[PDB]
């Protein structure tokens, strides 16, 4: 049969920390074949998605193999058992390609900490998107980061009236659902932010106190900061951060509270491997803390609860998901490069149009 | 009108770390007016708990007071308005006083790192009670120690035929209760224990595997013995210890997994305040971690169920509940020093007859 040129940005080096994009990554012109067993697809890469959980997965990649990542794709051809049609819209972890083929079934990630298997590619409803909710909502509010705010919302987390709840790695997308949706349940909600600009953007969509995390650099800081933005206790903790926040919060826990732990960036990114012991602190507060793996609610239900729930809410303008969608493959690793910048341009999910 | 002498355990010195039991206490005459109020009794002390708990509570305790504890009392005399009649039995925080005027409403501890409320006294009865369930028990598997892991075991985890059940400090009566009603439902069962006597005196009450502490030094020793003792890895982890034993199990936590916090001997006594992050690795397994309060439980109506539950299976000697109960006030202070010392010979629940 034959074969296509394809693009790929592809792991050169692997520098652990905040990552070097120019550095790390490097984009080659490849060779695909187009000979399609009888489940495989032959897909078109629409959108991409940034994120910083790609720092822990690129490190995590061979070398010279392609950078794994979020994405909207388009069949454009199919064996005879393939589970979608040309002309199909489906998401799936495409990477960072211009092209692919695949049978969009289950994977496991081979070379990762954990047993993870990147999930079936899931098809895509046109009826679903419009203007308000665009296709590419698909990788952010409609996606990935929609599913672990509102899944963890309405799963684990209980906010009620009067509860004070405290968001650290606040200006992201996830962050800012979480946010606006416990202030929707009744909750004075304290953010962490990283500039003025974005402390006032967070302050617009409802946050109520905002608290610079590059000022307040250690626990002791932290906790001052904390108990005049949350004078009456903690009830529910999201965390995306770990390090000296997350000490801090654990400080002034109250009864019955909550603690979603999404992301420890502080370890992960930054290499805070070890700090005070936050176990003897929950015993009397008798508080909870929940992992969370939001892979586990990609089903079908829940996504059709996450469009008629959370995408109302973004439709009738109660509830703001802010893109920053750039455009051009070769500008990938730029826009994945700005996650890490001192920007204050970063709303919400980063998306690169291909 | 009339005044009583009486002998209480005061406070001498504060001491960190381990206690030494004969330089922190001293035994005072106390001449107690019994001229009661209105709401007022007059209490005789029959038994005393010690329990390591106690640490934290002397150390909160105002130089010169009395040392706080659970025990059983019995009413001598009563005001009008008391809420028990001379003769009844009760149980509550009475302390290492032979006898005691109260009020027996909730008290709190206005010195404590935290604020707690003591609970009101419950009268006890002696129908309930017999040579199987003595009288003793409402300071064990019929008290607080009972309400501690029956609580955790009918109101937090779902232990599920399987499951490999990790018990940290398994040797004391809470330790003890966990396992069995593990294995009760299905569970492979782990604990640790710091005799090679403990060791099978645990396995003959089910135990399938029984770690030596003192043996374990460092995480790793202990992530060896549990890589050994749990292959599967571990689905609930029954903590009464923390430091390093507890660095290990989350190191193998399963996907769905339950923590419950009981209490942090290597924090509290030890003085092991830092360590490894954990929150970085409860995401992936979605484990649940809940901090353990058991005043919590101390209702009307989980007394009844404790009783009617416990009750049953404790007295066929199905669920096995043993008490040490030593002889005399004066030995009060020696018999808590044992639980740090000398806990070589001691069975279940620490307690001492007056
Ligand atoms: N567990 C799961 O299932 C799961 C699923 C998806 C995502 N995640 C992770 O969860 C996180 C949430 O997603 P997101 O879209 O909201 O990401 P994100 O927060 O946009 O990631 C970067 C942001 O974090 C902030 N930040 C960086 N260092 C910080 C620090 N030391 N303290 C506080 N904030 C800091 C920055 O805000 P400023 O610009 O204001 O500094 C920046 O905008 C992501 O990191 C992702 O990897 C977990
Ligand atoms: N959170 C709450 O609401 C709550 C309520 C009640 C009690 N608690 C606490 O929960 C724990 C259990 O109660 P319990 O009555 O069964 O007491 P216990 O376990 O008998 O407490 C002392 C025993 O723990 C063991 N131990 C000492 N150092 C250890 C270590 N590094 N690792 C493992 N085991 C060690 C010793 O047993 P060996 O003889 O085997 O060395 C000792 O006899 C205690 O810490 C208690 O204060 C908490
Ligand atoms: C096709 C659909 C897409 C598939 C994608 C799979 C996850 C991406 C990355 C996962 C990484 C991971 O599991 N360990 C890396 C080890 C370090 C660290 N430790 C963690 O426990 C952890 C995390 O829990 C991350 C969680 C991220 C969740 C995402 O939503 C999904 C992506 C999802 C939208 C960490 O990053
Ligand atoms: C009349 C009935 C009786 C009343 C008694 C009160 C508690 C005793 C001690 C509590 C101490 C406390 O809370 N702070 C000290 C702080 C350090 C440490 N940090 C904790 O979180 C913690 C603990 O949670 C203890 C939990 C203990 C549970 C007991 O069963 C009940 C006792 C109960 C049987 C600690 O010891």
């Amino acid at each position: 049969l034959g074969s296509m040129k394809t693009e790929r940005w592809v792991v050169r080096e692997h520098v652990e920390g905040v990552p070097d994009a120019a550095r790390i990554y490097e984009k080659v012109e490849t060779e695909l074949n187009t000979r399609l067993g009888e489940e495989q697809m032959l897909l078109k890469t629409l959108y991409v998605s940034v994120d910083p959980y790609l720092q822990g997965i690129c490190l995590d990649t061979p070398i010279g193999d392609h950078m794994g990542a979020d994405s909207i794709m388009q069949v454009l051809d199919a064996g005879p058992n393939a589970p979608f049609r040309p002309g199909d819209l489906v998401q799936g972890f495409g990477g960072w390609r211009t092209h692919l083929v695949s049978d969009g079934k289950p994977k496991l990630w081979q070379t990762g900490t954990f047993p993870m298997v990147f999930p079936a590619y899931r098809k895509l409803d046109l009826r679903h998107y419009d203007d308000a909710l665009p296709l590419s909502t698909a990788l952010g509010v409609m996606g990935g980061p929609g599913m672990t705010a509102w899944g963890t919302m309405t799963k684990f987390m209980q906010v009620r009236p009067g509860d004070t709840v405290v968001v650290s790695g606040a200006s992201g997308m996830i962050g800012t659902l979480v946010g606006q949706m416990a202030k929707r349940a009744g909750a004075r909600v304290v953010g962490t932010a990283g500039s003025a600009g974005k402390a006032r953007y967070l302050s617009q969509l409802g946050f109520d106190a905002v608290i610079d995390y590059k000022l307040a650099d250690d626990a002791d800081k932290m906790r001052e900061a904390l108990r005049e933005a949350a004078p009456d206790g903690v009830d529910k903790y999201f965390d995306s951060i770990g390090g000296s926040v997350t000490d801090a919060v654990f400080s002034m826990l109250n009864v019955g509270s909550q603690v979603a732990v999404c992301w420890q960036w502080a370890t992960q990114v930054q290499r805070d491997y070890h700090g005070p012991r936050l176990l003897p602190y929950i015993m009397f507060p008798r508080a909870t803390i929940r992992g969370i793996f939001s892979l586990e609610w990609f089903t079908e239900q829940n996504w059709s609860a996450l469009h008629e729930e959370l995408g109302g809410l973004v439709r009738r303008q109660e509830l703001v998901a802010h893109e920053t969608v750039q455009d051009g493959f070769e500008h990938i690793p730029a826009a994945y490069q700005t996650l890490f910048s001192a920007s204050e341009s970063n709303r919400g999910k980063v998306l690169v149009r291909v």
